[PDB]
C-alpha cells in the first residue's frame, strides 16, 4: 500500500542491520520472502512471507535460486564468501537474473584484513573513531545501543543502496552488487564530526565539544523527582527563551559559549533544573522554543500528546511498536503485519509465476 | 558517477538533516543544487552547485520555481507552514511539476501539538525512549551526539522516503510529499528495542541491558595506558575466544550470563584488560573471532590498516573525509567534490534547459 508496493525482495534470514533493512521495504509495500533454516514474536520479522529451505542441499538451492529469479532485491548479512559457498553468490545469481540488486550487509566490507573477522555494532564504530566521542569525558566510552552501526549506518545505508540501484536500474536495465558495511555508513553518517574536526569545530577530547553532553545548553539535567530533561538551547533566542522559562537573569549568568565558565553555567542550570519536576518543566516550556523537554522513558512514550496525535506507535500484541516511516502523502504505508506461521516455497513460488 | 547520476536535486538551505540527506545523494551521482540566503570551509557542502535567492522576493520565488520545474526532488527543512508561506508549499510546486517528490524534513512533523516548537536532536529523541536509553544507569543519560535524531532517524529516512518515492513514481508517473519526522525515523530505527521490550528482552532501567553496556562482554575496557577496547562477544564461542586470549580460564569465572554475577565477572575481565596497553590487545585480538577491537579517536583512523585498505576515507583541504556509501560494483561513486565559490542560478538553468 506504500511507495514499494510492487517490489520483490528476498531475504536470507540474518541478524542485526539485514532483518531490519528488510522490515523497513516491507512497512512500505514491498513484498519480502524471507528463507530461513528448516509463528515468530519478533516483531521486527513484521511485513513478511516466510519460508525455510537448506541452502546446503541441491534442492534448496534450486528452490531459492527459482525465487531469486523472480525477484528484485536480494538481502544477505552473512559473512564475505558464505553466499558464494552455497551458490547463491552474485555471479551465479547474475546467471538466472541480471536486474537484480544483489545488497551484502556487512560491519566490515567484503575485502580487508578484518573481512573475516566476527564482531558487532560496537567493533565497528569502535574503528573508525565514532565510539571513542560517546560518553562522559571522565569515563570510558558508552554504547550508544546498536543504533549506529547496525541500523543508522548499517540497514539505512543498506536501504538507500537498494532504492539508488533501483533507479540507476530504469536507465540501464541492469542490477548490480551493493556493499553495505557498517563501517563506511556509520562513518557518512558521522561526516559531520569529520568536517567539524577539518574547521576547528570539534575535538577528538569525549564529552568537551557542543553536541557531546558538553556544553551546559546541549545535555540533560536532572529534576527534583530524579527524572530528567534534555535541554537543546543552541541558538541565543532559544537559549534565552530557556532562561526566561526558568526565571533567570542572563546579566547575573556567564555568557551562553563562553566555555572557560561552562562549569559555573552547568552548576546553575542544575540549580535551576533541580527545584521542580519533569512534568513541571513540560508545563513551564509549553509551547516555547526554548527547545526544553522530558524524557520519557519507553513506558510512558506512548501517553505523550504529540506521540498519541501523529500515531508515531501502534499496539500489537506484547505492546507499542512504531508505525512506518517516514510518511507519503498519495502511497502511504498500512499498519504492518504480524509476524505469522511458516509457508510453503512453493505457495510463493507460483505466486510469484515462477 | 554513482547509481543516481541524472537525478536532479533542488536542496533549501537548512542545518542538520536536510544538508547531511542531500551530501548523500550528491555522493551517489545525484545533480544537487542548492539554493541559499542573498566558496565553504564547510565538507558537509561537497557535490553541490550553490546558487543565491530572496525567496522572499518576486525575483527570487520566480526563479526557484523555474529549478523547481526542472527537478526531480526538493528538500527542504524548515518549521511546518514556511514554505507555504514562501509560495513554495507542495500544492504550489505541484503546479509546475506533479513529478516532484517533494521532501520534507522535521523533528516533529507537519502536524501535532509540537510542530511549530523550536528543538534539535536531543529533544527528538528525548520524547520517545530513546535519550532514556542511553549512558550509564548511575548518572543522568548522555547524547549520542547526534547520531540518532538528525542522521540515523532523520537524513537517512528522508533518502529512504526520495528513492522510495521515485520508485513509485516509474509505474504512477507522479510524485508526492515526503514527510520525514526525526521522532518517526528515530522510533523505527529503534524498533528492535521495542520488539524485544514486549518478550522481557530489554528493560527501560539504563546501563542494565545487553547492548546499552550493561553487559561484562559487550562494553569497552580500559587497559594499562588509559586507552580502551572494545568487547563485543555475544555469542559463546566468540566469548570463548576472547577468554582465550586474556588466558582466562572459564572454569574459574562465573558463567557468561549469569546476570547475579555480572559484577564479579567484569571484575575479573578488567582486571585483566588492565595489565596491558590497548595496541598489545589489538594484537593479541587483531585476527580473531573474540569481537575485541580497540577503540580509536578520530585522529588515529587512518594509521588503522583495515580503514586504510578499504579507503573508507579521503583527504580533503585539511583533514580526512568519509568516502561515499554503500559501495555499487558497476556505476561506482567518485571521489567528492570539494565545496566551490557560489555560481549564478540562471547558467544552473540553461543547464537544466529550464
Ligand atoms: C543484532 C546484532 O547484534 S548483529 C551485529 C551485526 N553483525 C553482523 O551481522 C555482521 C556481518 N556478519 C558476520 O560477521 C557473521 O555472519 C556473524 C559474526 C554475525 C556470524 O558468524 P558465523 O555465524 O560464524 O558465520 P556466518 O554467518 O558467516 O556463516 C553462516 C553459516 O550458516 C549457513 N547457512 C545460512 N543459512 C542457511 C540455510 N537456510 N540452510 C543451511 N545453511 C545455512 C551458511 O552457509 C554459513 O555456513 P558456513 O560457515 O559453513 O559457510
Ligand atoms: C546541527 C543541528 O543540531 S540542527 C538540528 C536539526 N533539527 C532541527 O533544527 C529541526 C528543523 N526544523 C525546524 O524546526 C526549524 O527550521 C528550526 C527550529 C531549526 C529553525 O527555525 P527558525 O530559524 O526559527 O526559522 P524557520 O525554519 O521557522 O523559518 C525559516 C525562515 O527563513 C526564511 N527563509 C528561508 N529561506 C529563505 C531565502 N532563500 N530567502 C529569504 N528568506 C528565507 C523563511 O521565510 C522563514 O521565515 P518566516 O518564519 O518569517 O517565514
Amino acid at each position: 500500500a506504500g511507495p514499494l508496493s510492487g517490489l520483490r525482495v528476498v531475504e536470507l534470514a540474518g541478524i542485526g542491520p539485514g532483518p531490519h533493512a528488510a522490515m523497513i521495504l516491507g512497512d512500505l509495500g514491498a513484498d519480502v520472502v524471507r528463507i530461513d533454516r528448516p509463528i515468530s514474536r519478533d516483531a521486527m520479522l513484521r511485513n513478511r512471507r516466510i519460508v525455510t529451505a537448506d541452502l546446503k542441499s541441491d534442492q534448496g538451492l534450486e528452490l531459492a535460486l527459482k525465487l531469486i529469479a523472480k525477484a528484485d532485491v536480494l538481502i544477505e548479512g552473512y559473512r564475505p564468501g558464505v553466499t558464494e559457498r552455497l551458490g547463491l553468490g552474485p555471479e551465479e545469481c547474475a546467471k538466472v537474473n541480471d536486474r537484480l540488486i544483489y545488497a551484502r550487509m556487512t560491519g566490515w566490507g567484503q575485502t580487508g584484513p578484518r573481512s573475516q573477522q566476527a564482531g558487532h555494532d560496537i567493533n565497528y564504530i569502535s574503528l573508525n573513531g565514532i565510539l571513542h566521542a560517546i560518553g562522559r569525558g571522565d569515563e570510558r566510552p558508552v554504547p550508544p545501543l546498536n543504533l549506529v552501526g547496525d541500523f543508522g549506518g548499517g540497514s539505512m545505508f543498506l536501504l538507500v543502496g537498494i532504492l539508488a540501484a533501483l533507479w540507476e536500474r530504469q536507465s540501464s536495465g541492469k542490477g548490480q552488487v551493493v556493499d553495505a558495511a557498517m563501517v563506511d555508513g556509520s562513518s557518512v553518517l558521522i561526516q559531520m564530526m569529520w568536517a567539524m574536526r577539518a574547521t576547528g569545530m570539534w575535538t577528538d577530547t569525549r564529552g568537551a565539544n557542543m553536541l557531546d553532553g558538553g556544553a551546559p545548553y546541549y545535555d540533560t539535567y536532572e529534576c527534583a523527582d530524579g527524572r530528567y530533561v534534555a535541554v537543546g538551547a543552541i541558538e541565543p533566542q532559544f537559549y534565552a527563551a530557556m532562561l526566561a522559562g526558568l526565571g533567570l537573569d542572563a546579566a547575573e549568568l556567564p555568557p551562553q559559549n563562553d566555555r572557560a565558565r561552562w562549569p559555573e553555567l552547568r552548576a546553575l542550570l542544575t540549580e535551576a533544573f533541580a527545584s521542580h519536576d519533569r512534568d513541571h518543566w513540560g508545563a513551564v516550556f509549553a509551547n516555547s522554543d526554548a527547545c526544553v523537554t522530558p524524557v520519557l522513558a519507553f513506558g510512558e512514550v506512548h501517553n505523550e500528546p504529540h506521540i498519541i496525535e501523529r500515531n508515531t506507535f501502534y499496539e500489537a500484541n506484547g505492546g507499542w511498536q512504531p508505525m512506518p516511516a517516514p510518511r507519503f502523502s498519495r502511497t502511504a504505508s498500512s499498519q504492518p503485519r504480524p509476524p505469522a506461521a511458516t509457508i510453503d516455497i512453493e505457495a510463493v513460488l507460483t505466486d510469484w509465476d515462477g
